[PDB]
This record gives C-alpha cells, structure tokens and sequence, in this order.
C-alpha cells in the first residue's frame, strides 16, 4: 500500500529474455502456422470468429517498439496465439497439433526462465 513495498524483483533482463524465448519459438519447426497474421481476405470465418488475432511477427514488432509494459502482457499475447489456434482448428489436424506442441514448448521455456 502507500509507502509499503514488497522487495524489488530485478526486471532489467526481462526484455532480452522475452526476445530470446520469441527467437526460439520463431525458429521451431512447427511455428509455420503462427509466423504471420492470418489473411483475413482469404480465410473464411476468421475475421468474425477470432476477436483478437495474434501471431509471432506482430508480437515481435510490439516487443521491439516498447508496447509490452511487463513480462505478463507478453505471455498473454503468446498464449492468445495458441488459444486462437484451438478455437479455429481441430485437435486432430496438422495446425491443431502444431499449436499444442508450441504451447508446451513455450510454457516450459517460460517456467525455466522466470519461475
């Protein structure tokens, strides 16, 4: 509360570490469905159904331009990529499988890096 603060957690490496994690996600072999924004002119349904589209390139631009106020807002956008994937794709499809794999991969790097 006012004049009563928990001890200061060092957050000075967070930017660099989120960049590293993002690089690892971008270079994973199953990242291909997620590298670029879904083409809303060419994919029927996507615009109306997915209220908040997200992809790795868009997360990379936001990270590079100071649009994440902290590491939790970064993790929210990453998870949104996989939540959208689950919303639009069957679990038993190549894209549906890619999404489950990438989420698992992310959550491990996240835990190992920060928890």
């Amino acid at each position: 509360s006012m004049s009563v603060k928990k001890p200061k957690r060092d957050d000075s490496k967070d930017l660099a570490l989120c960049s590293m994690i993002l690089t690892e996600m971008e270079t994973h072999e199953d990242a291909w469905p997620f590298l670029l924004p879904v083409n809303l002119k060419l994919v029927p349904g996507y615009k109306k159904v997915i209220k908040k589209p997200m992809d790795f390139s868009t997360i990379r631009e936001k990270l590079s331009s100071g649009q994440y106020p902290n590491l939790e807002t970064f993790a929210l956008d990453v998870r949104l990529v996989f939540d959208n994937c689950e919303t639009f794709n069957e679990d038993d499809s190549d894209i549906g499988r890619a999404g489950h794999n990438m989420r698992k991969y992310f959550e491990k790097k996240w835990t190992d890096t920060f928890k």
